């Protein structure tokens, strides 16, 4: 069914809170074992929000292997996401270590470090050039290179150098600046815009390691920036563009990350994003 009018009759029936918990009913259950550890307690923003053993990101390092980051494997669209929590002060380097070992090119944040007056997220990159920052737990030293501040985002080149190896590598970090702290952009068209961007750069591209994105819990947010590309990926696959489902998408997902789409707002966003991108998609 044409997403467009599967749109307008959940719409003109008000059942988004209805369809919503449909699929919260249906979602995948996968135990989180190494999560709920003792020894990982202060490397957890939030008890509730946990990665699924199977698909938990490893650090490569004998000591404790862990972090709030799970791999998000599309296998008909392919493309891979990590998604994880905004750092904390004692996971920024964990954070870094990640990018690192999983050979990331792009870093996408869709949360401000304050929100709603709390913090949301570690200051986890520098704000100067001449005051780099080094990360002694992992041996990461990152410098800011460029910033370029526009209306809706700031676009940024950062250097990470491996002080073991001296290797250094140019990471860009796509800051969605402008979602509001309650409910949901009214347009999708500066998202849309923003998502463009990040393609555009070679980040999401598979000559280089998994996009790493997050917000502050990185389900939300995160779940909305990677649906809404899977699913336009997927329209430009296929012979009958109409066959993309957002909710099977969706669940397919949930596979790999609990909660992703915290409310049935963000769902009808996501809804909006892929049917205004369906029009242009189309040549
Ligand atoms: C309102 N912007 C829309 S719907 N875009 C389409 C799009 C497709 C796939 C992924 C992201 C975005 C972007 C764009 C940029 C420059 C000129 N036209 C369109």
């Amino acid at each position: 069914m044409e997403m467009e009018k599967e749109f307008e009759q959940i719409d003109k029936s008000g059942s988004w809170a209805a369809i919503y918990q449909d699929i919260r009913h249906e979602a995948s259950d996968f135990p989180s074992r190494v999560a709920k550890l003792p020894k990982n307690k202060n490397r957890n923003r939030y008890r509730d929000v946990s990665p699924f053993d199977h698909s938990r990101i490893k650090l490569h390092q004998e000591d404790n292997d862990y972090i709030n980051a799970s791999l998000i494997k599309m296998e008909e669209a392919q493309r891979s996401y990590i998604l994880t929590q905004g750092p904390l002060p004692n996971t920024v380097g964990h954070f870094w270590e990640m990018v690192w070992e999983q050979k990331s090119r792009g870093v996408v944040m869709l949360n401000r470090v304050m929100e709603k007056g709390s913090l949301k997220c570690a200051q986890y990159w520098p704000q100067k050039e001449e005051k780099e920052m080094i990360f002694e737990d992992t041996n990461l030293k990152l410098t800011l290179i460029s910033e370029d501040i526009k209306s809706y985002y700031t676009v940024r080149q950062l250097e990470l150098e491996n002080l073991t190896t001296q290797e250094t590598r140019e990471i860009l970090h796509f800051h969605y600046t402008t979602w509001p702290d309650f409910g949901v952009p009214e347009s999708p068209a500066s998202f849309l815009n923003f998502l463009f961007k990040v393609r555009e750069s070679g980040s999401l591209s598979p000559e280089h390691g998994p996009v790493v994105v997050h917000c502050s819990a990185g389900i939300g947010r995160s779940g909305t920036f990677c649906l809404a590309d899977t699913c336009l990926l997927l329209m430009d696959k296929r012979k009958d563009p109409s066959s993309v489902d957002i909710k099977k998408v969706l669940l397919e997902m949930r596979k790999f990350r609990m909660g992703l789409i915290q409310t049935a707002d963000q769902l009808r966003f996501s809804y909006l994003a892929v049917i205004e991108g369906a029009k242009f998609i189309m040549g």
